[PDB]
């Protein structure tokens, strides 16, 4: 019955009968964002929910069983398998965000669908060129919230308080983002000289990251 | 009579003739701009639209009998055609955006020049090579979309109550706007933890542009 | 004489010194600012700055007679012609901006020192390979510019109320600058699809300027 | 006793004894910013900073000894020398700043530790081709900037009242940051023109930058 099984699971068949649902599921849990459409066909979409579930894990099985070690060796199925194993998970108990992760099956047409496939791994094949700056500016970045938070965060704890306080500013500012009007500006009312701190800080952090783009750029 | 026309309308004459009327009419329309030249000039303005309205329709259908289906197997014919139309439904009924719509024929200025053409074509040409990840963004935008609206609506309903609100909000927070005094330091009150929900939204989202922008940067 | 004083222009001291009077011109702009330094040396420095202003001329005068006509078709030279000329208009009538213009002079500085004249038309250079887009772009802003007037004007004067308004306001949202919450949400409490004006607009001037930045990364 | 230690010092074991104590010491760091830490192991924490600051002198002592001149032409070295000896001054007199320069030692980890020397070095190496555009640059700040001191900041003295007030708030502007809404927008309430100034001001500064990175993307 194994060939029976290789046969079905890798039919051309099957692969598009599971694009269709991820489609179909997808479509759905958008209208499971109005409040109105659940008060009305509430009860349709829940049941069509666990069953696309049962489907997903039925196929996840049928999906080993032809594949084995392969399987828990390739990416894109320990990916599927971890992404529905989440949305099996009861619908109570610990916490809420399993619910809300649920709808991350929808990243199953990345899985599913190639060309998809092809351009996610395009893309994440650039990274490990970047992990020496990555890391450079992760050093970077714990030097500086450290220095932020003992030079700031007694007068200015919203934003320096904590350790992980100042890495959230501190990225704020580095993203650019209302930095001198929210808060180098204010923070220069008391210490006239934190700009001394500040754009150092955006130089080093403007300028690496240009490289980075550039780097990305010539390979 | 056909080659006589033929000879009317491939003339160097005729297209300088409606190079002039655009940038005349789009003059005319940046005075009808100003309440003040409206009370001096403004019915010698809508009649010399009007003119113009119908001189555009004529070469319309003169271009056509001089080229049949090839002209609307022709983007640069057919935009004429459709912008000319807008044009044409009366000032009156439905909607009004259909008079403020009429300003659209001054991209007849882009169509009708060349070296435009050859700018917008060269442009418009970089876009297939887009596609795949333009689908990749949507549906992440999508994805997250959805889990905010589930995550952040209720608590932040001008923000992401709604489907198409979170959309309109991922924007913002894609396009680094505003993002941290904003929209989750004021979500973080109530959630401490929203910085795990955009922050990776806002790395993947850059990441995924700067690979666009290198990907243009080449083809 | 024209030899003698023509070996007098052309020479290495000459240059140097001209040179020497920009950096010391500059360093004594900079003090001039301060009201404290002017209280105590205004005197010093007001007459310093006619002293170079006839030095300057005196140059101009003299490197006129060694060149004739071949420096008025010297880019960098009429520069340093019309920069004196703006310092020489009495620290009087008409407009104050003549009296802060003045401190245009210090480009002598680009003008005067090579390598800055390399890096300057290094850069002007890429400018004509621009042209195409800079004026497809100017299109643009002056329709949507239209546009948004009649859209938006009547309740959103300050801000797209005139035909220019609309321009400062567009060129904001370009520049990505405090584009969603200053501006369009507040158009939508009014406008709900002034969203659809917007996105597209920021879309088109995105891309197009990452093209830009694409093709001077060519050429 | 040379070849001894010339034998220690340039040991496996000594550099990763070295690597060692930073991630130790920093680790340790990022502990001395909790308050609740610090009320309960803050001796620890302190005597263990002392002891690596030792450790750290020997290892400069040592270091020296099996180099000589060696060592003050080394810029590696060169550093860690300087950022060990600013924790060397005493907790007490002086700034305080100096307590807090000591976290600067945890960049030995970039020193200690090549391919991040690589990086480093990979990066700084851009910097002279730079000097060409970041020269023109601080010129053309300074210039605007004085400009700006005597055209806005009487009314504006917060923003442009004084040369170092006008460098900051022009660098804003440059980051774009919060530019319209924040400064010109105000300004323009009292000098309608002041967009005149800065339009340009954004273009030519935006133009260089946009010139600059496509040059790192050369060279
Ligand atoms: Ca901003
Ligand atoms: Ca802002
Ligand atoms: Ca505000």
């Amino acid at each position: 019955m194994y060939l029976r099984i290789t046969n079905i699971v890798e039919s051309s068949f099957f692969t598009k009968f599971i694009i269709y649902l991820i489609v179909l599921n997808g479509i759905t849990m958008g209208l499971e964002t109005s409040k109105t459409f659940m008060q009305s066909f509430g009860v349709y979409t829940t049941l069509f929910n666990q069953i696309v579930i049962t489907i997903f894990t039925i196929e996840i099985i049928l999906r080993i069983y032809v594949h084995r070690i392969s399987f828990f060796k390739d990416p894109w199925s320990l990916f599927d398998f971890f992404v529905v194993a989440i949305s099996l998970v009861p619908t109570s108990s610990g916490f809420e965000i399993l619910r809300v992760l649920r709808v991350l099956r929808l990243f199953r047409l990345v899985t599913a669908v190639p060309q998809m496939r092809k351009i996610v791994s395009a893309l994440i094949s650039v990274i490990p060129g970047m992990l020496s700056v990555i890391a450079l500016m992760t050093l970077f970045f714990y030097i500086f919230a450290i220095m932020a938070t003992q030079l700031f965060g007694e007068r200015f704890p919203e934003w320096f308080g904590t350790l992980g306080e100042s890495f959230y500013t501190l990225f704020q500012v580095m993203t650019l983002d209302d930095w001198s009007m929210g808060i180098v500006r204010p923070l220069m009312e008391v210490y006239p000289y934190a700009w001394v701190f500040f754009i150092p800080f955006i130089f080093v952090v403007t300028f690496v990251m240009i490289n980075l783009v550039v780097a990305i750029c010539v390979d």
